[PDB]
């Protein structure tokens, strides 16, 4: 035999409600990957559009990939030294999953409100809060669970603090920190296999998610545009692990608590300026070390200013 039985289980059902942490996990951004870059900009209104595609893996033979499209919206307000853009934004993902034990599909809807504060001085903060909602569809070739079709929403609060140190009139570091805080819902299947009633059940959790990494750029200008090469190095990590999933069965209950995860996270890229309205943003990331890494993913956006 009964251990072996258990730790399989355990190891399946850990896989499977696994997916819901990358369901989260694949809606972090941070300001350059979701609005491009915002400094300098003369139009105090804008409209901008991202596409992020990418893929990821873990142990089980666990692997993603998705596609995530968003838009936005919003005003910016001059102030003192201070551009802060207030706006809406709307998203849509796609992404498939699988595993030794499993395979499916989840489409996910979300909204949420943001504010970004460029400072002169070099000095930024974002702020977005939004909502998604996920439905989710997995197959699983075990346990007689077949396909389950679920419904599963999360909120998300993120605060992201960064200083833009200009060590030439064209090169730059750039310090970053991001804490985003979120509410994902717990899911309850309860099914027969071989005339026995079985059962997995996992709470409403609570992910923290914390970043800190330096980004470097070099610059190139003319009269009407601008590229900047960029490169980052950062770590991203769970403070908090406060998941659990239940299983039940005719001999009795067992408890699997969540783990933290952590990974290095690796970009390249540039952002381009063609006239007064046109930018552009494109880059190329993975990780390293972590449970789940991205393997290999790159992010668009472009913005129109006016």
């Amino acid at each position: 035999h009964h251990h072996h039985a258990n730790k399989e289980a355990t190891r399946n059902a850990a896989a499977l409600f696994s997916v819901d942490y990358k369901a989260f996990l694949n809606e972090v951004d941070n300001l350059n990957k979701r609005m491009g870059d915002l400094r300098d900009i003369n139009g105090e209104a804008g409209a901008w559009a991202r596409i992020m595609s990418g893929t990821g893996s873990a142990s089980g033979g666990f692997s993603d990939n998705y596609t995530h499209v968003q838009v936005g919206v919003d005003k910016k307000h001059e102030l003192d030294g201070l551009d802060l853009f207030t706006g809406f934004t709307v998203t849509h993902t796609d992404s498939s999953a699988s595993a030794d034990v499993f395979s499916g599909k989840t489409k996910s809807v979300g909204a949420g409100l943001y504010a970004s504060a460029m400072f002169d001085s070099g000095a930024y903060i974002d702020l977005i809060g939004k909502y998604v909602h996920h439905d989710n569809e997995y197959t699983a070739t075990f346990a007689g669970l077949g396909t389950r079709d679920y419904s599963t929403h999360s909120w998300y609060a993120g605060a992201e603090a960064g200083y833009r140190y200009h060590v030439t009139e064209d090169a730059w570091i750039e310090p970053q920190a991001e804490l985003v805080y979120g509410s994902v819902s717990g899911k309850q299947f309860a099914w027969k296999d071989q005339g026995m009633h079985l059962s997995m059940k996992d709470k409403d959790y609570n992910p923290l998610i914390g970043r800190t990494g330096v980004d470097v750029g070099k610059s190139f200008s003319g009269k009407d545009w601008k590229v900047t090469a960029r490169a980052g190095l950062g770590y991203q990590f769970d403070l908090l692990a406060n998941g659990e999933t239940v299983l039940r069965d005719a001999s009795g209950e067992k408890r699997i608590k969540g783990e933290k995860d952590s990974r290095m996270l690796m970009s390249v890229g540039l952002n381009a300026e063609i006239r007064d309205n046109v930018r552009f943003g494109l880059e190329f990331e993975k990780s390293a070390f972590g449970k789940y890494n991205v393997d290999n993913a790159v992010n668009a956006n472009f913005r129109y200013s006016f």
